[PDB]
């Protein structure tokens, strides 16, 4: 069936994030096209990602991630405990964005994960506005006092007020009252939403749907292409600071057919096990991946063994062979 990653020490969320990344087929195919031919076998993160992806594609056995851990140098537990899950992701996708530059596959990472945003400060009684367009690769939703994703987005674009003890330094116009907000211009083909359960681990109930309509949070909607999001992955944690375990649910083909990825054990599971059971109320979601309905089949284009350049094949084929140890 689908194949697992080893629990080889204390990689925490790493295995779950790799598998979500693996099953973002278009990212995978792009990764395979990177030119690692001349990359140092053990310093190179790009090479490491291709190997893991290759193995996840071909291996009958649980897949090892040691060279990967080494390649970006989070060899300890503190590494993972010092960092957020989106920061791991940036380290991996940052290195692959870079390696793809000057190649056919340049810009695939932005193409898949990059959206844009406007942040503004508007003065009540003075004609003065500060607009800042930012990119984003992922979103950090508040959950405390929020029942669902919907309420979270609502809170996200909430218009804060800057008043009295907290007025805005509007510069030439002196301290002024204003309202600062955020708003979405694009939403990317792949939406990575992290749920801010840390503060610890808040176990409060937080609901999320299979289908997520986001048109109503954009500025301009497109009747051609609506912002409807198909739930792809659920990154899950359970436990506390003494003992905790990380796991991920995927329906890799976006067709409602879920599997549970528990390191080296991958198993069929129910929609209920993947979704409602991870609302919390202790084992609950901390990151969810959505894909835009309209890009579903592009992102999740099917992948063959022929999509992997021979040059790369041999290199790994060979590498394995040398394993030969008494
Ligand atoms: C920007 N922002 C704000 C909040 C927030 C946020 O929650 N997320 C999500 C997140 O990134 C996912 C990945 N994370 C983890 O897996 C956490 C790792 C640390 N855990 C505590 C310790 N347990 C043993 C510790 C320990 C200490 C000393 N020696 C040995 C062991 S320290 C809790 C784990 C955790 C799991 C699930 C949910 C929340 C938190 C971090 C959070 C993302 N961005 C956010």
């Amino acid at each position: 069936g689908y194949v697992g990653l080893k629990n080889q020490g204390a990689t925490c969320y790493m295995n779950s994030l790799l598998q979500t990344l693996f099953f973002t087929n278009q990212l995978r195919k792009a990764v395979y096209m990177m030119p690692t031919e001349g990359d140092d076998s053990s310093k190179s993160v790009p090479l490491a990602l291709q190997r893991v992806f290759y193995e996840l594609q071909h291996s009958d056995k649980p897949v090892g991630t040691k060279k990967l851990t080494k390649s970006f140098g989070w060899e300890t537990l503190d590494s993972f405990m010092q960092h957020d899950v989106q920061e791991l992701c940036r380290v991996l996708l940052d290195n692959v964005e870079n390696k793809m530059k000057g190649t056919c596959v340049e810009g695939t990472i932005p193409k898949l994960f990059r959206g844009k945003m406007v942040s503004y400060i508007q003065c009540k009684e003075v004609d003065y506005r500060s607009d800042r367009r930012e990119d984003y690769y992922d979103i950090q939703l508040s959950i405390k006092g929020k029942k669902n994703i919907f309420e979270s987005f609502v809170d996200y674009v909430a218009v804060e007020q800057l008043d009295g003890d907290n007025k805005y330094d509007a510069g030439e116009h002196g301290l002024q009252e204003a309202e600062k907000g955020v708003k979405f211009l694009t939403l990317p083909p792949v939406l990575h939403l992290q749920l801010m359960r840390a503060m610890i681990k808040i176990n409060d109930r937080f609901e999320f749907p299979e289908q997520l309509p986001l048109d109503e949070f954009l500025q301009k909607t497109d009747p051609k292409d609506p912002a409807n999001y198909i739930l792809h992955a659920v990154l899950v944690h359970s436990g506390d600071n003494h003992g905790g375990h990380y796991v991920v649910y995927l329906n890799p083909k976006g067709d409602g057919k879920w599997c549970k990825f528990d390191d080296d054990v991958v198993s069929r599971c129910t929609k209920e096990e993947a979704i409602e059971h991870n609302y919390g109320g202790c084992t609950n979601a901390y990151m969810l991946v959505y894909i835009r309905e309209s890009k579903l089949s592009e992102v999740l284009q099917a992948v063959t063994d022929h999509d992997i350049p021979q040059q790369l094949v041999e290199r790994l084929q060979e590498e394995k062979r040398i394993e030969a140890q008494k």
